[PDB]
């Protein structure tokens, strides 16, 4: 007969288990809920679903009413709704992980094969009807055809809440330590072990690697002098794969622990920001700990760095991006309260989530000088002779697509929202009404609903036939926004969790690593604490230009 | 000058910090001490320690008057103390994890390279002046000498609670899940990774190796026939690296995931009775899941089995270990109120504490024969000869020797105690002393209060000239027992908190995997919750034994 889990019956995370020769049952343990499908809700679960107010609706008191606000945040309330942003929200993401690739059911393997991405929900199993579950028609729509229609960029959509290109690529920069596909074992699987902000894009993600690009006096990592400014060293100084165009692969070619940076002149230029960071910092350590070896020397760089970064993330990054009023806060401390587990694994839909290409914009406006992407990508020079003053200063005035809302990605890069619909059906993800379900949102009824518009909707309807087989990337970046919003609900509800267990879940947010002595003492912790885009770049540079996630006025 | 950090100043787990060119400083955040070195104590702590009662004082309790534990046993207290037992205990470990080989401080490096051990305390910095500090000689008392002296066994001292062989082996089974020191990389480093009870000594501890395992049918591990028994194959039909004696290396040669289990014929026991039970449980699953492929049986039957071992370790091992009135109790749900990290690092601490050779005793008998270390030791046909119940029968009736207390390793395996104590020297550990301190306890101030008897106490006092300077494996093995324990208070207080978070800090013990559907159904979920040393014996035998940790009456 039909599998009975391909109608996903369980709801609100109970696990289905086929029995026999065509059963099932539901797993409800610890679910709030009881019952054949777990749908009967407990005294307590029942206070809170009546009780819940609506994403849009939190939403909206978040964006609006600065009075209240300036209060909130200069009170401790501030800290009370931090901590509840952080508990709330982690815990929808299952930790230890649960699934992968292979396993549709927790195992040994999928816990302890660090190799994999990990899944939220299981596959659609391989002996269903349709293609995604029950519904749908046989075929999918045409890839292709899905971009080239909804996708593809007619005019250039700014972002509404002033992000840009020194955004943009930090974006990039930041999220490519944890997402790094593989190659060789295929999709599904990642190069980028640690799974987190352990910073393997500036160290490398292998110990031979980082020991490539280690000057291993003073621990610091090698770099060269070009035009009495700091670079990172050309690979005749430090062998190491770097994915590059041959041509001139000895100088002008650079190496930097993420073997793809090579590229964009924006990768390559935060891969700079912080190599100087890093050696400024061992210059202060070595100053308090002359008694230091290099290799403690180099570590507690380290340290420093990822912790500064997740407080960059937090305080600005995600700030910039929420356009909240609350003002967000990164502190540790606020979660030894409470029960986390400080560990992280990278989920797939997390990668499938943050292929936020409709970012980039039609050309590069550096001043003057305005550049094709054909004049950008893998512009060797560019960096050096521009000078990353200059460069910042560019990016950060240089504004950004709104991310979802749909017909945005610029037809250059086009291609690569295609193959993350192709891999999406090569992993067997989910139904996205079905997303909806376990990150707490209730399903779409139709695509009117999905966004507010008849053509794209009717027109989608019409390919896909029913909104519950709609997939899980064209649903994120299709649908419609919140007013005045980067992208709309979904992403904000699948993306939040994500983004705080990688950041929060990380060792050093313990409270076995969060110390003084950790980051060698009170500069190295202080450090920390008051890290900032603008310092990460003024303290690094002879000049200080514009530097922010925001484009001036 | 001194490396300040050799008189080990920071008390009370504050982190000793060099600064400058020969000065110090320690991090107290969070020990519930400030000042200088961590000793002016906090408003709680200072409660908690004048009303903290001694370790002793706490064993007498638990070994006396049953009446009052036969009411708790009976009632909820039972389950109060279980989980006090689990937290206090646990918390007394690092996690995540600290220190390793290479650095004496937390770093990434330490945090993310699964091929170390960890260490509770740091090593003894190499720039001393004494090899253990500041205190004792130049030279350590001679490994060989210590061993001859005072820990090779004169007469037998049999183990004053009844425990037998049949015990002896699981523990070294067991453990040897999770003590892989590495041949190729050296001390310090674990082939190991899974760091806990993955059974990555029945299943292997890489893929290639399980992989060669599978029979791929049914999700069952290969085995071969031998007089209508069942048994693991030989390596002509599962080739795998096994250290065996060349000699007979195809049939009577056996393969199991442990690379040296070949040994032993108790090891080979164990090895056989879990693959018997692996198997036994497919049939189970197949039988309520007819449509399952054979990876998901296998992985299911693996959880089974890895839940199945740490309840008979909690509830049987570690109850006869202790000697306890009240009753142990496998329940994961006991820590889902609690702040715990669902995840293990093994310390070479545990390593170095783990050795209980001392157990093993002066020949094996099997009913009327006796067999000598020479003819028990690498005995290919000995298992297959006697039977798994004959010789389950014969180790359950047969001693063991009390492991601490001195001079009490029979001479065969005298020389594996004095490399322990040679690589103890190898991993820089710092002084007995200073693990009672960290462990909570207080150090000893003479060897005659070590152990509590004159000659051994000044003899030892004249070979290492200071109890300061008293190694750590010495010092386990030698200090005085509690009356009629298997060892004296500083083993259980160091081994328990080892021992809890390995065995709860296993993901399957998480709110995320203790679930039904995670064992496939209550058959699997009462499959761990009812499991028995006796069960996982006799329902895997035609014939049921003698079966127990200890010998009869
Ligand atoms: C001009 C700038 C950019 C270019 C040329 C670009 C291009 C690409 C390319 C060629 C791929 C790989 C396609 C494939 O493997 O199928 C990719 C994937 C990806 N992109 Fe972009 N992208 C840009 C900007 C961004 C931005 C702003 C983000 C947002 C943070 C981003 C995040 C990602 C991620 C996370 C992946 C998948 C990585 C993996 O699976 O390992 N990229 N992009
Ligand atoms: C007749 C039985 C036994 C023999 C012949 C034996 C012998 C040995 C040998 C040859 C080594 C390795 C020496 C070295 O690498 O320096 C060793 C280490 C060890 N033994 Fe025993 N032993 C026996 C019983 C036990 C028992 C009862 C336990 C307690 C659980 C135990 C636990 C261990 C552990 C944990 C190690 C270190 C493993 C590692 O670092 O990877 N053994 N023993
Ligand atoms: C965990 O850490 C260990 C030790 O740090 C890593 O193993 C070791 O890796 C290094 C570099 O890969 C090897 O060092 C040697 O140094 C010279 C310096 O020029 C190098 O050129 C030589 O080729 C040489 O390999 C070392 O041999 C190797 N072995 C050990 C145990 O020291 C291990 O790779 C780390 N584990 C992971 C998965 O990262
Ligand atoms: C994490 O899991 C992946 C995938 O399970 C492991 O990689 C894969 O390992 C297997 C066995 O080592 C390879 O399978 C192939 O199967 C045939 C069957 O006879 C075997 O004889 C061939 O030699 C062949 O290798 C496979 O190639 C390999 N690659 C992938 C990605 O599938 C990986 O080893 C695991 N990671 C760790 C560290 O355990
Ligand atoms: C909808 C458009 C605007 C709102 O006007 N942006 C957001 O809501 C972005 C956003 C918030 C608010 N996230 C938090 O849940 C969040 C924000 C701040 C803190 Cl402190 C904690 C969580 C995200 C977590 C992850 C993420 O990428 C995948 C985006 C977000
Ligand atoms: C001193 C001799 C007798 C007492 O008569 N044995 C013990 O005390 C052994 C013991 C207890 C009690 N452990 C618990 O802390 C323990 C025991 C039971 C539970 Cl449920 C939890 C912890 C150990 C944890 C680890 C360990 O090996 C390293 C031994 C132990
Ligand atoms: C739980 O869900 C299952 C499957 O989704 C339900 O079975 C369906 O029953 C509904 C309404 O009773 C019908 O629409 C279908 O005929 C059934 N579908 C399938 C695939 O079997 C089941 O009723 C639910 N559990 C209960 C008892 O409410
Ligand atoms: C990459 O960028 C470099 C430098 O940014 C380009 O060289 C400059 O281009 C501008 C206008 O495009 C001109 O003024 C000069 O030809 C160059 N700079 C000056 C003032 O000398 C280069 O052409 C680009 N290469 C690629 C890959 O297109
Ligand atoms: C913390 O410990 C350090 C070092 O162990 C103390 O320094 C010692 O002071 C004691 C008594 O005052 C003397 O025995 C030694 O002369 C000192 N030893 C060393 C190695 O410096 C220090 O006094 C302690 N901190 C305080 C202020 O109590
Ligand atoms: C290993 O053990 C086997 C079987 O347990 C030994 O063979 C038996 O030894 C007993 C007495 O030692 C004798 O009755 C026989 O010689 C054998 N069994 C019978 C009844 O046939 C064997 O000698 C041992 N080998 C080693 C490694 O010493
Ligand atoms: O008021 C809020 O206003 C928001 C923005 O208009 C809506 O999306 C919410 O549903 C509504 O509750
Ligand atoms: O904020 C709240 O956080 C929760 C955790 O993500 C969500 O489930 C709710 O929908 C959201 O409104
Ligand atoms: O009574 C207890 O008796 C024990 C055993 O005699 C002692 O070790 C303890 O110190 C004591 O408090
Ligand atoms: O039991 C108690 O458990 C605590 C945790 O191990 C120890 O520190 C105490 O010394 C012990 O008596």
């Amino acid at each position: 007969p039909v599998n009975p889990c391909c109608y996903y019956p369980c709801q609100h995370q109970g696990i289905c288990v086929r029995f026999g020769l065509d059963r099932y049952q539901c797993d409800c343990t610890r679910t709030g809920y009881s019952g054949p499908n777990c749908t009967i809700p407990e005294i307590w679960t029942w206070l809170r679903t009546t009780l819940r107010p609506s994403p849009s609706f939190i939403h909206f008191l978040l964006t609006h009413g600065r009075w209240l606000w300036d209060f909130v945040n200069a009170t401790f309330i501030r800290d009370t709704l931090m901590r509840l942003v952080l508990t709330v929200r982690s815990n929808l993401i299952p930790s230890p992980p649960t699934y992968n690739i292979a396993h549709d059911y927790i195992s040994w393997e999928s816990f302890s094969n660090v190799s994999y991405y990990t899944r939220i929900l299981p596959s659609v199993p391989r002996d269903c009807p349709t293609p995604m579950g029950t519904k749908g028609k046989k075929q999918l729509p045409d890839a292709e055809f899905l971009s080239r229609r909804f996708l593809l960029r007619r005019k250039f959509i700014p972002d509404p809440q002033g992000t840009n290109l020194m955004f943009a690529f930090f974006a990039q920069h930041f999220t490519h330590q944890f997402f790094k596909t593989s190659g060789k074992m295929g999709p599904g699987f990642t190069k980028a072990l640690g799974h987190g902000v352990d910073l393997g894009h500036i160290y490398g993600d292998n110990l031979e690697r980082q020991y490539q690009l280690r000057l291993f006096k003073d621990g610091k990592l090698k770099y060269q002098m070009l035009n009495g400014e700091v670079y990172p060293p050309s690979v005749e100084e430090a062998p190491v794969l770097m994915h590059y165009p041959r041509g001139i692969p000895p100088q002008s070619q650079m190496a930097v622990g993420q073997e793809v940076f090579g590229l964009l002149p924006g990768l390559m230029l935060y891969a700079t920001i912080w190599l100087r960071e890093h050696n400024r910092v061992c210059d202060l350590l070595k100053a308090e700990h002359p008694t230091w070896g290099d290799e403690q020397l180099f570590q507690t760089a380290r340290l420093i760095l990822i912790g500064e970064t997740i407080k960059i993330v937090i305080e600005e990054y995600v700030q910039q991006l929420s356009g909240y009023f609350l003002q967000l806060k990164f502190d540790p401390e606020l979660l030894f309260g409470a029960q986390f587990q400080y560990r992280n694994r990278i989920a797939m839909e997390f990668n499938q989530l943050y292929h936020w290409h409709p970012l980039m914009p039609d050309s590069f406006r550096v001043g003057p000088q305005d550049y094709s992407y054909e004049q950008f990508l893998f512009n060797t020079s560019m960096l050096v002779d521009y000078g990353v003053e200059a460069l910042v200063d560019a990016f950060s005035r240089q504004p950004a697509g709104r991310i979802g809302g749909g017909r945005n990605i610029d037809h250059h890069i086009l291609h690569v929202a295609v193959d993350v619909i192709k891999e999406s059906r090569v992993l067997r993800l989910q139904p996205f009404n079905e997303y909806r379900k376990r990150f707490g949102m209730k399903p779409y009824t139709s695509f009117q609903e999905l966004t507010g518009e008849k053509e794209m909707a009717a027109e989608l309807e019409e390919l896909y036939g029913d909104i519950d087989a709609l997939e899980f990337y064209p649903g994120l970046l299709l649908e419609k926004c919140h007013p005045n919003s980067i992208f709309g609900e979904s992403m904000i509800e699948m993306g939040a969790p994500f983004s705080l267990k990688g950041l929060l879940g990380n060792p050093i947010c313990s409270p076995e690593y969060w110390k003084a002595s950790t980051f060698g003492g009170e500069v190295g912790f202080n450090l920390v604490k008051t890290a900032t885009l603008k310092k990460l770049v003024c303290l690094n540079t002879k000049t200080c230009p514009y530097v922010s996630f925001h484009v001036p006025d």
